[PDB]
């Protein structure tokens, strides 16, 4: 169903979440080599779930559920405002900025913060 998608959407957001956490603790103990790898396996989890919100927010579509619809649209938005973030942040670690990856990912945390409400409104609309 439907929702049981989201349910398996919200999971890889969770393991996102999980995988970030670890990445910010290294940054602070200064273990690049972690962080690299790290940014590779979040770049793989936002690629992942940003492709089944899109087929969620499409059967939603599909389905007439004109309030998923909306609460979707909303919340992908909000998602790419996210991977944006991602993707400065990562550019900041190629670069050496260590000043730019700092600010970017507490913005990252604070815009995700920020979408959860809308992430639980989602679950009981589908
Ligand atoms: O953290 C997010 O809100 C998603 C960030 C993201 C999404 C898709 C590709 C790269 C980063």
């Amino acid at each position: 169903s439907v929702k049981s998608e989201y349910a398996e959407a919200a999971a890889v957001g969770q393991e996102a979440v999980a995988v970030f956490n670890t990445m910010k603790a290294a940054f602070q103990n200064g273990d690049k080599e972690a962080v690299a790898q790290y940014l590779a396996r979040l770049a793989s989890l936002y690629t992942r779930h940003e492709e089944l919100l899109n087929r969620i927010l499409e059967k939603a579509r599909r389905e007439g559920n004109k309030e998923a619809v909306t609460l979707m649209n909303e919340f992908t938005a909000t998602f790419q405002t996210g991977k944006s973030i991602f993707n400065a942040m990562v550019a900041a670690f190629k670069n050496g900025d260590d000043d730019s990856f700092e600010s970017y990912l507490q913005a990252l945390e604070k815009v995700t913060a920020k979408g959860e409400t809308l992430a639980d409104q989602i679950a009981k609309a589908l």
